[PDB]
């Protein structure tokens, strides 16, 4: 008995990724960002592949570490690293790590002074990046605490609807790159950062994408034996190469007819994506579909005690009975990642396939 | 080096809360919610002052078996159980559960037959509570399924602004007990649900909400030797507990001076109530305030690289420096429980004092 709910992990799914990166972006080498999904055989399938890293702390740096990738092939692109976590990388051999303001820099002048510092630029957030307009002042204060500056790097960020971000920040990178090289600096390090599509059948689909990345990148940034262009790729890679299995623990019927399913995972675990990461989810049955079926609006509600612990407010199901099995697709980003143990729940073992 | 984040607990305001609880609502004993904040010092601490506990799941059955309480002193109170779950509060000697419908009650029957079932009537949510229309049915599909039906509980939720509602809620569950005893049910519990204040100085206050019930109860539910009042306080227990300090590992001026805080602890971390909970935190710099000090518009921001981890728009502070220590009070409740790893990042250790 207990149907715990479990996860199906596509290791396959993941290589796909890699060869259709490769395609669009030959000019861009993958720095996974590990804070996406963590778990250790997405990590060693990546690593394998040849992806760098980008790591957000000690704890991403050590994991990385861990499965033997090497410091060169991690960026540790958190703008705002305590000092002790700088002081962590400096000793793990990872020496590019990026920022946005002065501050920081004071840091890394106290704490790793041989730095390759990256600097980030708005494109995203109030949170994160320089504004073009602050870049030469940073850089001349960059230039008295003597830090080496190597590059730009900016984050679209997760859901764009139009391309042109990505080539208008492409084009800014141009800028604050010149002023870089202008000043002294060796720029020779493209960041553009995350956000492209991790489930093929987005709106703005990956392709569009890497051709306006492409175009820009031509324009702005002509090939180069000094110039190396990265990325920081997180959904793109594990989306859609987990789905995630739920069993239906719990029913209510509503005399018009509507039922409630309540499932063995929810919004502290699994489906916290809903809170945090914007998530939309579709419950599929997995019972095959039985020509003619009766379809009814349907709730489904996670296990914990709470009442904004809730999946979904109203999807056609067929009606569903205890012990039968929901899938939801789609569920490798933000989810293993952001999961809680509120309420005494546990969250899904995960089982692994390669898709040969 | 490395100024973790860190927890002080202070174990004596759980008992002087015990203390105001006791000469409030002498009629009625509490069942501590656990889901609130499971940390086996405050559990220890609320076994011996003598309250029950209010489990949701296996783990939490386990957490307080784990420390000696035996299975009287546990209601399970979640109305949708994963049937496994069930199983083993059967196998715990954990015995009263509750239900808000007849698809639960078929389950028990099922897999828990002897077991005391109490009746949740909504008051909360479209989540969890039978409607008053619904008690009728509902008990008689109970009396065919041969199930113990021993009272009836609510949860008005955590937040009323008016104590009436509690007030109302007991009337209701003086009707659904009443037809509980027409159908020949043994119905002598009431338990009143959770939702009271944590902190000492919430706009309604703890003893006008103690005042309304008492009121209620002398005129719905006169003492009794056959009757037990209950009730599953959460918050109540611990919220002023607990006090987060956090060190701001980063700044940001922006020249009209303002200020950008970056904090070691946020919103996947120990301000997982700012999502959740509906939370709001007044940060406090722990250095004593200077005579005439300059206060600035501020924003305080959690580690992760994520954008929407803030826990603070604008708030007033004096200007900060990296390496300081930011104090939250109130940090008792719906804190620890929901914490996440999200991005590396590890989450406060607890300090403990006995206020003696
Ligand atoms: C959040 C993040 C990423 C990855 O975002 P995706 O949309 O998953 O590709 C990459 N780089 C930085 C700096 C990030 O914050
Ligand atoms: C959430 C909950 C509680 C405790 O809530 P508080 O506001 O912390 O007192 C008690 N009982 C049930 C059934 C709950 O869902």
């Amino acid at each position: 008995d207990e149907g715990d709910p479990f996860f199906v992990a596509d290791l396959g799914d993941i290589v796909r990724k890699h060869e259709t990166w490769k395609k669009c972006l030959p000019r861009v080498t993958p720095f996974y960002a590990v804070k996406c999904n963590d778990d250790w055989r997405v990590l060693g399938t990546l690593a394998a592949l040849g992806t760098g890293f980008d790591c957000a702390s000690n704890t991403e740096i050590q994991r990385v570490r861990g499965i033997g990738v090497p410091p060169e092939k991690i960026i540790y692109a958190n703008p705002c690293k305590q000092i002790s976590h700088i002081r962590y990388a400096r000793d793990s051999g990872v020496d590019v790590m990026t920022f946005d303001c002065v501050d920081e820099l004071e840091k890394v002048a106290k704490t790793h002074p041989k730095a390759k510092m990256v600097l980030r630029i708005s494109t995203l957030s109030v949170k994160f990046g320089a504004k073009v307009e602050d870049c030469r002042f940073i850089l001349e204060q960059a230039k008295k605490l003597n830090i080496d500056v190597t590059g730009v790097s900016f984050h679209v960020g997760s859901g764009s609807t139009d391309a042109s971000t990505f080539a208008q920040a492409i084009s800014d990178s141009r800028f604050v790159f010149d002023m870089g090289t202008e000043l002294g600096f060796n720029m020779h390090i493209l960041d553009i950062g995350g956000g492209f599509p991790g489930t093929r059948d987005a709106p703005l689909k990956f392709e569009e994408i890497a051709g306006v990345i492409n175009n820009a990148l031509e324009k702005h940034f002509p090939p180069d034996l000094k110039l190396t262009i990265v990325a920081e790729p997180g959904r793109y890679y594990v989306a859609s190469a987990f789905t995630l299995a739920v069993n239906v623990i719990a029913k209510k019927v509503t005399p018009a007819q509507s039922f409630m399913y309540y499932v063995n995972d929810g919004v502290y675990g699994s489906f916290n994506c809903i809170l945090y990461d914007h998530a939309v989810v579709r419950p599929l049955p997995q019972r095959e579909p039985i020509p003619n079926e009766k379809l009814y609006p349907s709730s489904v509600w996670g296990p914990t005690c709470d009442g904004l612990d809730q999946i979904v407010e109203r999807y056609y199901l067929p009606e569903m009975q205890v012990g039968e099995w929901l899938l939801f697709e789609d569920m490798g980003a933000y989810t293993v990642v952001g999961t809680s143990s509120f309420n005494g729940f546990q969250s899904p073992t995960i089982y692994y396939v390669v898709s040969g």
